C-alpha cells in the first residue's frame, strides 16, 4: 500500500507469536521493540539517538510479519518508547520513499 | 524519486542559505537539525528521542529546500545525533511510503 505522513506510519506487526504495532522507520538502520521476553540467545548493545543511549538485547534471525509482509533479522529488544521497523526489516517488504 | 532502503536515506538540504547533509526519517514527528546559526527568533523547547529528552531552539516558518523540493515549517536546532527531516517536513515534499 501507500501510506500518508500526516500522522505517524504505525502498523501491526507479529512476532513471537505476538501482535505487536510498531512505526515504519525510515531513520532507524535496525529494528528496536519493547521489552518482550524472546526465546534464543542474544548479545547486549547500546543504542543512541535523541537524548542518549539506552541498553538493548539484540537477537538474530528472528521472524516477523509486518502488513501479512514476512522478514526475518535482527530485532533489538529494550525500554524503548516506541516500537521502530528499521530499514533492515523494511528493505525485506520491499518498502521505499517516494516523492 | 523513488528512495530505497538499503543505504540510509540521506539528501542534502539548503537551510538558511546553507547546505547541509540530513535524514529522512519517517519515524521523526519533528524536524531537528545540529547546532547552527539561523536568522529570526527563536522559541525555548524541549523534544523526546529514544534516550530521552533534550532543550532546543525552535525556529517556525523556516524555508528549507529538501532533495530540490521547497518547504516552510518548523525546525528544531539542538545537540541531536543526526540531522532528521520529520514527518512535518516530509508531509510538505509529498513524501509516502510506499511497499
Ligand atoms: C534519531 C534517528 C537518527 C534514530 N532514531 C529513529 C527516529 O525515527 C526516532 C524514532 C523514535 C520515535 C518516537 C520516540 C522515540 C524514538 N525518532 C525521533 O527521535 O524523533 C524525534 C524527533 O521528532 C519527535 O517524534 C518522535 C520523537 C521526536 S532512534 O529511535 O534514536 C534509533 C532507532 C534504531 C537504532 C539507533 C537509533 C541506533 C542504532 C539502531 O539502528
Amino acid at each position: 500500500p501507500q501510506i500518508t505522513l500526516w500522522k505517524r506510519p504505525l502498523v501491526t506487526i507479529k512476532i513471537g507469536g505476538q501482535l505487536k504495532e510498531a512505526l515504519l522507520d525510515t531513520g532507524a538502520d535496525d529494528t528496536v521493540l519493547e521489552e518482550m521476553n524472546l526465546p534464543g540467545r542474544w548479545k547486549p548493545k547500546m543504542i543512541g539517538g535523541i537524548g542518549g543511549f539506552i541498553k538493548v538485547r539484540q537477537y538474530d534471525q528472528i521472524l516477523i510479519e509486518i502488513c501479512g509482509h514476512k522478514a526475518i533479522g535482527t530485532v533489538l529488544v529494550g525500554p524503548t518508547p516506541v516500537n521502530v521497523i528499521g530499514r533492515n526489516l523494511l528493505t525485506q517488504i520491499g518498502c521505499t520513499l517516494n516523492f
